[PDB]
Parts: structure tokens; C-alpha cells; sequence
């Protein structure tokens, strides 16, 4: 019986396989049917020999529909050609170069081949029932074979060597597509994939994103590390909640003004000065604007849903517009031109704050923020600490890095408690102040 | 006119005062009446001299009801007695020791005296119009004088030398009370204060919290750093939204199971091993459980509102129960016994992850987590990095600390890309993998 074969496999491998209701790629188990027949088997992370040692036991399981051999570093998958009943196959995280044996698996609807050494995907042309296909982190350049797979809905091809994506043009049922870390410049073939909901294109050489304009079902779009300066095409993508545009050449963000469903926006390492277009984005909870040319941040005042805000490496001076942000929990302001941090004392939800590499002399206003669990004040001209610094429940560190749960000093020209006291920790600082209070 | 008197103050002190629509404690300016009259003035951070020099101009402002002398290092406030119609006064962050002059200000409704050197508060007895009073960070032991201030709604007494709090029993209109960092043991007198919605008693010597039993309107309660072992009195506090119980002596959290309004819960540094009672806390978003004796984590699987989860320093091996948590974005798992993170591949919203000091060798399961902006894998037996390690929107560091924006390695026995190449950065790592592809 099918269960007796499980016993043989267990015995041959010297391991234990357990029943599950749903086979997962990392499963070390099997699934049984209402007739006690093995419909699935997972042999995740058993060894490179695994396929060789138990091919026959697998061949004798006739209702076997799902097989995982993830994370075995298997180099030869020739034996699998026998198993033409398979509809789901996990071969990710192996050492496969030749996938010719997989052309025999005519009933495959789900295939995972992440993290192998594949260049030729000609053998996949005949697998028309495929709906989910993972080919990321291989060595693929030619994706012509994919033009036949018209029932594909999820396709991953990130981390290959692809420049030509024209073969995807007729894959109109595709809703999730990953194409990051490739050699892509022309994305015109994507203009026809109108039911895409998630698209990733980061680390390519895209300049012209005009073809994205019609892709109105997009909710999630990754475009970081490209050569994009013109984002006018994005204006029409009204369903977007998550948008990543870091490491581009953007100056004008006016087309984002209308993207009212955005909750997460990353615009790091561009050349933005004017952020006036962000004032209407009232659902924005996470905003990354680090590494730009910003000085005026008045437009952020009305963004009351903001819980996380990265503004480090700009030229900001006046931070009073942030005073309204009641829900702000994490604020990064490193490497700006700030001198006065008094208005930050109204940030009632603030827990993590970095003010390093500014020109701040007086941090006494921070004493009111009992909510703070960590803050960073390295490289500021602070000379005297107020007694109220012991009122926080965080240890004090002297290091050149930020750390949560701690107050961090470095290269501050401290005089009142001088550095020699501060380097000793929270208790030394308390006793310093205590020894001069009790003598008063 | 009033505007001329402002010009007089500006000349005398040699500064600018600007109109404001509302006076804040840190304001350098004034608010004007409908009839061009000054009803509010702020002289924040001018100097210890300031009060003596402009008291007379302040006397001529007949409609003045709000004054800020915050952060001036004032030593004596005698001249203030001349002002009658003040209803709001900020004197925080000075060097006040004697507050007798405040007794004459009968119409005071708001008084801030945070961060001074006050020990005698007898002068406040007569100020029975006070609703908000801030006395944190002073040298107060005896709070008998407050007993008659029955109009108080907000009181702060944190950072003082208080052990006896019986005088607070009569203050039944109190909605907010802060008593953190004192010498309190007996909180019996708080049982009478049934309109309290916010209470802080952190850093005391409290053991018996039975007196909290009847405080049914409590929504925020901070009891961290005490000697609490029995938390059954919290069982009936159904309106509780945030609860902090870190650094106590708690083992049995069964009483928490009925607190279904809880969204933030901190139980760090206790002796908990069984977290089954959290299972029904379905609104829980932030959960801190670090520094306990947890091994089994299965009760977290149904907590689908979780966005932030702190599980460092326990004895966890199996991470599979986290797989379901699709909203989880921050996850701390440092110092456990984890050897496999395959189940974390399903954490689509994950953006900050710490895995340091564990037994993990394969970090490839994270490859398709495209919104990871920070991850830490110091002190794990990682020998071989996956190619996709360079694919993230994250730089690579070899450094003995975690940092947002970066992938951080330290004390990893790396072979494939050796430590030396990894410390050169992201592109050197990319160059290493590329040379191998094109040679083979």
C-alpha cells in the first residue's frame, strides 16, 4: 500500500515523514487521500542523493501529484521524467543545469526552480498547464520558450540576465510578475498585461516607463535602482498602495499627487526638492525621503497617518511642521541642518528618533517624550545634559552607531557631565547629578 | 497699546516676538485678541534674567492669561505674584526651588513645573482652580498639599521621592496620573480613582496591584520595572488597549486572556514559558516577549493583527507558527535556537528582521521578500551566501551591530564569499558571483 511505501522511504533515508493537510515546499511529510493514498510528498533538505535513492518508491505511488525536492543541491534530475502524474513540483535551491527531463511532465501547473544554474528553458515550451512558474536567480537570457505558456498567472524571473521581454507580450492572464536584477531597458511589451496587480522591475536600466500607464490594476510596483526621471506615466495608476522609486533621477513628483491610495512610498536617493505634491496623500503611513535635496517640509504637516518617516541626508532646518504628526512612531533626521528640536516634544507616539549629524546644542525638550525607547544624538554640539536625562528608561552608550533601547552619544563636546562620566553608563550619570544635588 | 508693549519687550531683551495663533510652551511670541489685545505671551529660552526685566511690561498687559517662561533657568519667581488673571503658566526647565509666590495666582488652571528643584509644594494648596498640574522631575517627598485640589484631571509626579500617596485618594476627577520613578510600595489609595484612563507606575517597588481591580475605565497602564508576580487584578480591566509589564516577576499570564481590547502588550524580562493565554487577543498589533523562557510559539499563529513582534532571548526552535502573519513587518528573533527560516518566506510585509545569535546556515528563503529594508544575521553558522543577497534595496556591512537600510554580518564562518570580500561591500560581492557564472 501507499503508506507501506512511506515506511520504505523513511527507512531508506533514515528520517521521519509526517502527515499534513497541505504540502509546503519545506515539508518533510506526505498527504493522504480519503482512500489512504499518497497524493503528496515533501523531501525538503535531505541530501543531494535523495532523488537517486528513492526514485523507485516514488514511481510506485500512482496518485502522487505533488513533489518537493527543495534545498537538496541535486545536480541531475533525469530520474523525475518517469513521474508524469505530477501537477506540482518544487526543485528550488538545487544545483540543476539541465531541465530537459521536465518536458515529460505534461500535467505540471506549479513549478519552482528558484536558485539553480539554468540557462536553457526550451524544455518548458510544452508545459501549457503551468499557472505558477518560479525561475528567479538562474542564468537565463532567452525567454522565448515562455511565449507558449498562456495560462501563466504568477511568473518570477528576477536575478537573471534578461534584456528581451517581448516573449511575455501575449501572457495576458499574468497578475504577478517579477523582473528585478536583469538587463532590461525596454518594457514596452508589458503594456498589454492589463491584469497585473504586482510588478517588480528594480535593478534594471529602465528610463522610459510610459508603457506602465495602462496597467491600472497595479497595487504594488517596484522600480528602484533604474535611470528614471520622468514619472508622469504613474499618474493613472490609482490603485497603487506600495510604490518604490529609490535610486533614480527624479526631481518632479507632481504625478504622485493623485495616487491617493498610497500607504507606503519610498523615494530615497533621488534629487527631489519640492515635496508639495505629497500634501494630499492622507493614507500614507510609511514615507522614505532620505538622500534628496529637501529643505521645506511644510507639505508633510497634514499627513496624520504617518507612523514612519525617513528624512535623513537632506538640507532641512525647520522641523516645526512635523509637530502635528500624532501617530509618528519612528523618525530619522540624520545629516541635516537642524539646530532647534523643541517642536518635536509634541510627537506623543514617538519611540525611535535619530538626530545625528545635525547642529543641535540643547536636547532638553526631548525629556517630555517619555514614550521614547531609543534615540541617537551623535555628532551634535551638545555641551550640557539636563538632569532629566536619567528620567528615561534606556541605558546610555558611547558608540558610533544607533541602537534601539538606548541613548547613543558619539563625538559630542560634552562639558557638564563630561564624556568620561557618560562613557561609564546610566548609573554613573545618575550619581554625578546626585553628588551635586545632595551637596546643594 | 499692547503691540507697543511687545515692541518694548523686544527692545529690552533684544529679540523677536512673532504672532502665533496658539501659544505653545516653547513659543517666542504672542496671541492677539479680536480687539488687538495680547492674551498670551511666550518667552521660551531667553535667560535667567528675563522675568525681572519685563515683569512691568507684563503687568501692563491687562488681558494676559497665558505666560511661558520655560527653559530660562529662572532661580526666583517672586515678580509673578503681581500677575492676577493668569490661567496658564509654564515654568518647566528652570531652577525653581521656592514656589511660595505662586499662591497668589488663584485663577491658575494649568501649571507646568517639570524639571526644577522643588521639594516644598505647600504653596499650591490654595490653587483650587487647577485641572492640569505637571510636577515631574523635582525633589518632592510630601504630597499632602495636593489633597484639596479636587478639580485636578491631569497630574504628573514622576521622577520624585514619593512613598506615601494617600493624599491622592480624594482627587476623584483624575483621568491621567503619572507616578513613575518614585519609592512607592502601597497603591491602596488609587482604588478610589475610578475615572482614570491613563496610569503610569513604572520603576517603583510595587508588588500588590489589587487596588487596580476597580479601575474599569483604564485604557493605558504602565507597570514596568516593579516586583509584580500576580496580575489577576488586571482581569477585569476590559477597556485596556496598551499594557506594559516588563521587568517584573511574572510567570502566569492566564489573567490576560480576557483583555480583548489589547493592541499593545509588553511582557519583556519576566519568567513566562506558556503563552497560550495570548491566543484570543486578536487585536494585538505590537507584542514584546523578549527575555523569557518561551519555547513553544504556536499560540501566536492566530494573531493576524500583529505588525511588530519581539521574541529575542528565549528558547525557540520552531518558527513555522509565524508563517500565517501577513501583516508582520518588524520581527526580532535574536538569541534563540533557530536552525531553519524556511517558513518566513511567506512574510510578505516584513521589512525589519533580526536573526542574530541563532543556528541558521541557509538565508535564501528570504530572497523574494522585496520590502526588506533591514536585516541582521550576525553570529549564525552561515558558510555560503545566496546570489540574491545583492538583489535587495539594502547595502551590505561587516559590523558588530544592526542598522536600518543594511544587511549586517559579523562572526559568520563565511567561505563562499569570504569575510574579506563581504566587507568591501555589495558590488564586490556581486563581482564575486559574476566571475563564477561567466567562468562556468
Amino acid at each position: 500500500s501507499d503508506l507501506d511505501v512511506i515506511r520504505q522511504i523513511e527507512q531508506e533515508l533514515g528520517m521521519q515523514l509526517e502527515p499534513v493537510d497541505k504540502l509546503k515546499w519545506y515539508s518533510k511529510g506526505y498527504k493522504l487521500d480519503k482512500d489512504q493514498r499518497v497524493t503528496a510528498i515533501g523531501l525538503y533538505d535531505c541530501g543531494s542523493d535523495t532523488l537517486d535513492r528513492i526514485i523507485q518508491p516514488l514511481e510506485s505511488l500512482k496518485s502522487l501529484s505533488e513533489l518537493s525536492l527543495s534545498s537538496n543541491q541535486i545536480t541531475d534530475i533525469s530520474p523525475l521524467a518517469s513521474l508524469n502524474s505530477l501537477s506540482m513540483l518544487w526543485l528550488d535551491r538545487n544545483q540543476i543545469t539541465d531541465i530537459a527531463p521536465l518536458a515529460s511532465l505534461n500535467s505540471l501547473s506549479m513549478l519552482w526552480l528558484f536558485g539553480n544554474k539554468i540557462s536553457d528553458i526550451a524544455p518548458l515550451e510544452s508545459l501549457k498547464s503551468l499557472t505558477e512558474l518560479q525561475l528567479s536567480s538562474n542564468q537565463i537570457t532567452d525567454i522565448a520558450p515562455l511565449a507558449s505558456l498562456k495560462s501563466l498567472t504568477e511568473l518570477s524571473l528576477s536575478g537573471n540576465n534578461i534584456s528581451d521581454i517581448a516573449p511575455l507580450e501575449s501572457l495576458k492572464s499574468l497578475t504577478e510578475l517579477s523582473l528585478s536584477s536583469n538587463q532590461i531597458t525596454d518594457i514596452a511589451p508589458l503594456a498589454s498585461l492589463k491584469s497585473l496587480t504586482e510588478l517588480s522591475l528594480s535593478s534594471n536600466q529602465i528610463s522610459d516607463i510610459a508603457p506602465l500607464e495602462s496597467l491600472k490594476s497595479l497595487t504594488e510596483l517596484q522600480l528602484s535602482r533604474n535611470q528614471i526621471s520622468d514619472i508622469a506615466p504613474l499618474e493613472s495608476l490609482k490603485s497603487l498602495t506600495e510604490l518604490q522609486l529609490s535610486s533614480n533621477q527624479i526631481t518632479d513628483i507632481a504625478p504622485l499627487a493623485s495616487l491617493k491610495s498610497l500607504t507606503e512610498l519610498q523615494l530615497s536617493r533621488n534629487q527631489i526638492s519640492d515635496i508639495a505634491p505629497l500634501e494630499s496623500l492622507n493614507s500614507l503611513s510609511k514615507l522614505w525621503l532620505n538622500g534628496n535635496q529637501i529643505t521645506d517640509i511644510a507639505p508633510l504637516a497634514s499627513l496624520n497617518s504617518l507612523t514612519e518617516l525617513e528624512l535623513s541626508s537632506n538640507q532641512i532646518t525647520d522641523i516645526a511642521p512635523l509637530a502635528s504628526l500624532k501617530s509618528l512612531s519612528t523618525l530619522w533626521l540624520s545629516s541635516n541642518q537642524i539646530s532647534d528640536i523643541a517642536p518635536l516634544a509634541s510627537l506623543e507616539s514617538l519611540s525611535e528618533l535619530s538626530l545625528s549629524s545635525n547642529q543641535i546644542s540643547d536636547i532638553s525638550p526631548l525629556a517630555s517624550l517619555n514614550s521614547l525607547t531609543g534615540f541617537d544624538v551623535r555628532r551634535n554640539p551638545i555641551k550640557r545634559l539636563p538632569e532629566t536625562i536619567t528620567g528615561f528608561d534606556m541605558e546610555i552608550l558611547w558608540n558610533d552607531f544607533s541602537s534601539s533601547g538606548f541613548i547613543t552619544f558619539f563625538d559630542n563636546p560634552l562639558e557638564s557631565p563630561p564624556p568620561e562620566i557618560v562613557k561609564q553608563g546610566k548609573e554613573a550619570v545618575r550619581q554625578y547629578f546626585q553628588s551635586i544635588e545632595e551637596a546643594r
